[PDB]
């Protein structure tokens, strides 16, 4: 019943069946094999991995079901941490896999996706509401409180299927840490490298298309002959968009692929498919990339890929990822509109000198460290972690959220730390001092009216949101510290 | 002057970069590199290589000329012609490795300014590349005509090479007619005596046994297969490499697949499973490399012009026994297993036996690098058009029957058929010597001859040399037929070539 570590993954092979998916999966482990297995090792050495107990875990994949790219991925590096830790995964990809694993009893903890938990209140009946506090939802885009709170979120007029699951925001699994209220799973970063050499390998003015949808290059033509007066364009395309001067490659296997990346020096964004792995897996390769910016930022409000998506987060590029956590000089971030910075871009990339990058978080290592944490640590089953230490109090000024007040510290959003920051005597502790209070059921308090010290405190515990700023009072927000390239962690919560 | 074995890849490297089209053969040859460098290293240590001439090679590839309207999407080796593109990379490594001086070619402007420079000793060249080479060097091509080794996959007979002859015949293909010696055509596979193989080498780098693969990428190939695959299915887990609705549901597909990732799934494969197309090619031999049976259908009537659509046009009669004539008859089983499809009880059998049986990886020796590069160098220093080889040491005549070509017949006695001999077979005084003896005789212009009539005793000789011809069989007389011995595993090369 104590957990071990594994460092083979035969029995992984063979509990990954009948899938075609799960076929790709395989391939894509087996390619990954010996930098999980030393990463694995390597995290057992630096950090206290004994005695932890063996969990018996529900893995349900409701995208495969037939009842029914990233989520794939992401799903696959799940997996794989979960039995590297040493975990007793019961993977499910059926409705009849799901009934019969629930069915026998025993189960602490469950990863699911949003159409596997419909899939599961539906099987499971009324007793679904049993498990609640064990789920652990993949969920990339993330789903803000306000929508995750059914009666709050008709009350505010919002007509989406999405959310309205009523659980911890914090048990949502996100792609990206683009959403404190939520927790950051993300997915490892494939990388195969040479690197030292690369500037070598990579031929100068190559350039590669991100997209491999016809319907995704409409309107780029500009943009194209820009990047085509300093480069070679090249495109994996599956077409009547594409300037006659590409270089289709087609469908390419991931061998070739790989090849093909190694080799080119600039990855280029069209606007769209939004926060992938493909953008991090060219950085990874040496490659630069040129990620258009969005001005105005794109959200619910202006783009209908996103109307009905549970959260009101805006993106101010196609990859704010990497836009923010990268950067220069990996990341060029422009208006495609603007035909000065993107040559300017582009001349740069050009000149640059660089190495493959990918961040700690995006790594092996460092994705384990993050999912053994979690299972270790998270804990929604009782009335904890982090611990109150990484607590430091900011104060948001009107307009500004939580979020952003505590990203602008260079810190981030812990939203379990709102419970201790609701109420009078509570507020001294921090340097803020309660003139008059009152609560409400909003997602905008603890509030502070500067001007006649008053404290407005949070009346439904459900309705704690990093995400919202109040228009005209200052926020009272929780923020945390976080280990360097792992922003789900604070410093003392390993 | 004299040539050097190269054991470094850099330069080949440099040259290729220098055209978008050789990125996936660059990336085959870094692959194999090692390969090929022990078995230069090995050749040279096993047979003289000194002293031979470094030759300024040309080398165009028609095929990747814009104007043959190729896409770059093709040049892969999953979205392209396997067999042309394997082909083209292992003779350009061989005769990098070989110390040759190579010109490589891929545009018009490029063979114009190649050509256009003088000093070409040795122009390897496709069928469309040819027409090509017409137009940009004028009516002076003739003069290098002798200079011409031209890629050739499914090989040309001398019947449609001969243009005059073609025409008689009534034949209207645009193929063939380019009046070369048609040992100049260089072909895939050793299907063709007329012509010389040239081929290329099979990459070689746990197996489930009850796992089969199909060989067949587009749904198409999969038409009509069910009740075959069924009884596959029968015993073994039928997979899949397509990148939808001829493939059934149990079939478990991979999708796109290459290098070390289908290198893998072979490894793990008991069984690749011919589907009747496409014909020949290198996939067969890939998966018999990495440890596979290879279930090969029988084409039974066999398959050619006279009843299918793909080989109409095609300059050449030749018939396919069989999806793989090559794995069928040089390789055999227990590695290949030739079934008629339409023969349930023949499949059930060949699947059970292959279940059970225990084999090793395994590659005939002319498709290993050594086997390759031994090969082009003997075509290079011996096999000469311009100013002998074989030596005559090496012919051994036999005589066909009625209904027999030479191909056939030489065939039978374990020998093949070697056209550069039938000239000292076409005389009354030269027919003497192997137990022919002409009463009566005539010249004709036949494919057929030299012939003979064993009633009559009647001879009929060749009056057009350049009518000889492997292919063919005399309807009435015997055929007099130019033999020879192979180096084993290396059918394009006799026992005294080297
Ligand atoms: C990488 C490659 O050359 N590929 C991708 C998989 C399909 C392919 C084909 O069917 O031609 C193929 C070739 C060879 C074998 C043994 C199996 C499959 C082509």
């Amino acid at each position: 019943s104590l957990a071990e570590i594994r460092t083979d993954f035969n029995i992984l092979y063979s509990m990954m069946k009948k899938h075609e998916e799960f076929r790709w999966m395989r391939l894509r482990i087996r390619r990954m094999a010996d930098a999980w297995i030393q990463a694995i090792k390597s995290l057992a050495e630096k950090q206290n991995l004994e005695k932890r107990k063996r969990k018996k875990v529900l893995v349900h994949l409701g995208l495969l079901t037939k009842e029914s790219l990233g989520e794939l991925v992401q799903w696959s590096d799940l997996i794989t941490s979960l039995y590297l830790l040493g975990h007793d995964i019961r993977i499910s990809a059926s409705l009849a896999e799901l009934k019969e694993i629930m069915g026998g009893g025993g189960v602490e903890l469950i990863y699911i996706d949003i159409v596997g938990l419909a899939q599961f209140k539906k099987t499971l009946g009324p007793s679904w509401v049993h498990y609640q506090c064990m789920l652990r939802v993949l969920d990339s885009f993330g789903t803000e409180p306000e929508f995750n709170h059914a009666n709050y979120a008709q009350s505010k007029g919002h007509k989406t299927p999405w959310g309205k699951w009523n659980l911890n925001p914090q048990q949502f699994y996100t792609m990206f840490p683009h959403t404190p209220d939520n927790s950051f799973l993300g997915f490892v970063v494939e990388q195969h490298l040479d690197i030292h050499h690369i500037n070598e390998i990579k031929r100068q003015n190559q350039s590669l298309v991100y997209g491999k949808v016809d319907s995704f290059w409409k309107n780029k033509k500009i943009y194209l002959d820009i990047i085509h007066t300093y480069m070679e364009v090249h495109a994996t395309v599956y077409t009547k968009n594409i300037p006659s001067y590409v270089k289709n490659h087609g469908i390419l296997s991931g061998r070739d692929l790989q090849f093909l990346l190694r080799e080119t020096k600039l990855f280029v964004g069209l606007g769209f498919p939004y926060e992938g792995p493909a953008p991090l897996e060219a950085i990874a390769n040496g490659c630069a990339f040129l990620n258009p910016k969005f001005n105005p930022p794109k959200s619910s409000k202006n783009t209908d890929f996103f109307i009905g998506k549970p959260t009101l987060r805006e993106l101010t590029s196609q990859h704010p990822y990497a836009e923010v956590f990268i950067g220069r000089p990996h990341v060029w971030t422009v208006d495609l509109n603007n035909q000065e910075e993107v040559e300017d871009a582009v001349k740069a990339i050009l000149n640059q000198k660089i190495e493959p990058y990918m961040p700690y978080e995006f790594t092996c290592e460092g994705m384990l460290q993050r999912i053994n944490a979690f299972i270790e640590k998270q804990d929604f089953c009782h009335g904890m972690w982090p611990p109150l230490s990484a607590l430091q109090v900011k104060l948001a000024e009107p307009g500004q959220s939580c979020k952003q007040v505590c990203q602008e510290s260079q810190l981030i959003c812990e939203p379990s730390f709102f419970q201790h920051l609701n109420k009078d005597k509570d507020m001294l502790k921090y340097k803020v001092t309660c003139q008059s209070s009152e609560l409400a059921k909003d997602i905008l308090v603890p509030s502070f009216d500067p001007k006649n010290k008053h404290c407005v405190f949070q009346g439904d515990l459900l309705l704690f949101s990093c995400a919202g700023a109040h228009p005209r009072h200052q926020r009272v927000c929780p923020c945390r510290d976080f280990i360097k390239g792992q922003v789900a962690l604070c410093k003392d919560c390993l």
